[PDB]
């Protein structure tokens, strides 16, 4: 039983950045040292951490789901999309936290906190979902899990997929629908397609793209009722639907169409 990094959620833990990996122009894996090589992070599956820093005089807090797990000793890995300044004409200053991460030098610390979130995956189909931070968790056991992700919204889903996938006696089937703007913006694609090759009986993978390339075998356009009926488990299976992506996708593309297909609001969970 290893030592836990996040011992209480009311404490902020400054972790040293020990490595940087450039994945693409705007995507990067950051590795931080846990307090000892024999430490784990202490992050229930289904929950996330918060990074906090004072940037330009404002406290900035942002949630992140690590790519690493409590099976990893000594370190935590986050995969970060960097929103640069002077790139998108509508958002000229870029992203606050993600540019702060990009500017960190090896040996700089940044504050972690957690674990946080209203959902915990308790394993083999059992999800424990609190209706609010003070209410107690309601337990629902499901045969299948629908997953809609947009952008960096994949890491909450990856954490759950890998947690299922590595338990040979977990027969939960995950149906992922993964939306992004263009093909370069599909994050963690090598990983996702590796899980497809090795676990297709429990993992179904589909994509869509706002602006699809000419050679594209998957979805074109925003998530709709047809893709939800086609690439997510049917309501009659009483699945749980997990969601994480930009607020516009949740509000305009997911929630209304899940309702039209027939997914009850209690079985829909927005990270
Ligand atoms: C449960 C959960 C898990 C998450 N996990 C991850 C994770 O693993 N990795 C990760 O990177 N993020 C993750 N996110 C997203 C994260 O919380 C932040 O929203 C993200 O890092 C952007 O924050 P920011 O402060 O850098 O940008 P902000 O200053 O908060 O603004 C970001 C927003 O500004 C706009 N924007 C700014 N610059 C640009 C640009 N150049 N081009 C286009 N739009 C732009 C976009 O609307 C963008 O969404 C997660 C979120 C949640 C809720």
């Amino acid at each position: 039983t290893p030592a836990i990094t996040l011992e209480s959620p009311d404490i902020k833990y400054p972790l040293r950045l020990i490595d940087r990996e450039i994945i693409s122009h705007d995507t990067r894996r950051f590795r931080f040292a846990l307090p000892s090589p024999q430490h784990i992070l202490g992050l229930p599956v289904g929950q996330h951490i918060y990074l906090s820093a004072r940037i330009d005089g404002n406290l900035v807090v942002r949630p992140y789901t690590p790519i690493s797990s409590d099976d990893d000793k000594g370190f935590v890995d986050l995969v970060i999309k960097v929103y640069f300044k002077d790139d998108h004409p509508k958002f000229p200053a870029g992203g606050k936290m993600s540019q702060y991460l990009e500017s960190m030098q090896i040996g700089d610390t940044i504050e972690f906190r957690g674990p946080s979130g209203l959902l915990v995956y308790q394993g083999k189909g059992k999800f424990a979902i609190r209706p609010d931070k003070k209410s107690n968790p309601i337990i629902r056991t499901v045969k299948s899990v629908g997953m809609i992700a947009g952008g960096t919204g994949i890491t909450p889903m990856l954490q759950v997929i890998r947690a299922i996938m590595k338990d040979p006696d977990d027969h939960t089937v995950c149906h992922l629908l993964f939306a992004n703007q263009t093909e370069k913006d599909i994050l963690l694609r090598p990983e996702l397609e590796e899980l497809r090759n090795k676990h297709s009986a429990r993992f179904k993978l589909w994509y869509t793209l706002d602006r699809a390339p000419e050679a594209w075998d998957y979805g074109q356009g925003f998530v709709n009722e047809e893709m939800i009926r086609d690439h997510l488990p049917p309501p009659e299976e009483e699945p749980l639907v997990l969601m994480c992506g930009p607020p516009p996708m949740i509000q305009y593309a997911c929630l209304p169409n899940l309702d039209h297909v027939g997914h009850p609001t209690e079985r829909c969970f927005v990270f």
